[PDB]
RNA sequence: GUUUUCGGAACUGAGGCCAUGAUUAAGAGGGACGGCCGGGGGCAUUCGUAUUGCGCCGCUAGAGGUGAAAUUCUUGGACCGG
């Protein structure tokens, strides 16, 4: 665990996956390609109770644990992405996407570029629940 | 006996003549033509993510879903990243 630089000079860049759903979270980090994952923790594994895996405190510290993953490796500035359910369903970004990286926007981390990958369709299939919706 | 002058009837030929014969072109219609216009129609063709599945790769114990849960998937590696 140790990448080859000096402290005082520049900084590794990572990329963070931000899939905040809206019964999760997810806080998936990988390298600059993708092909190779550090550390991915969910709100899930931090509180053992299902109606808050995905409340924002539930991905309040599941950011800050994966913060300190981040450390003993080399990474201090991220990339944030985040993400939706997408698909047919919703692309508004779950109640655990405000306080993930705010949290770890205080837990030592630096920022670099933000985006949504909400994986938006061209043209959807039938999204699920009845044409009377969900009543 | 006979043809006609004779009235009537039919047909053919030359004409002369008519102020020689056809209303208008519907804020009715059809049609032609002109440059257009359009998620109109048919046939073909092309493209776009997404979804689901499969393969490989990464790291890992949870993932799902709910008002709250459970049924279901999961160290046989699920979910999540490529």
């Amino acid at each position: 665990s140790l990448g080859p630089q000096v402290a005082e000079g520049e900084n590794v860049f990572g990329v963070c996956h931000i899939f905040a759903s809206f019964n999760d979270t997810f806080v998936h980090v990988t390298d600059l390609s993708g092909k190779e994952t550090i550390c991915r923790v969910t709100g899930g594994m931090k509180v053992k109770a299902d109606r808050d895996e995905s409340s924002p405190y539930a991905a309040m510290l599941a950011a800050q644990d994966v913060a300190q993953r981040c450390k003993e490796l080399g990474i201090t500035a991220l990339h944030i992405k985040l993400r939706a359910t997408g698909g047919n369903r919703t692309k508004t970004p779950g109640p655990g996407a405000q306080s993930a990286l705010r949290a770890l926007a205080r837990s030592g981390m630096k920022i670099g570029r933000i985006e949504d990958v909400t994986p938006i369709p061209s043209d959807s299939t039938r999204r699920k629940g009845g044409r009377r919706g969900r009543r």
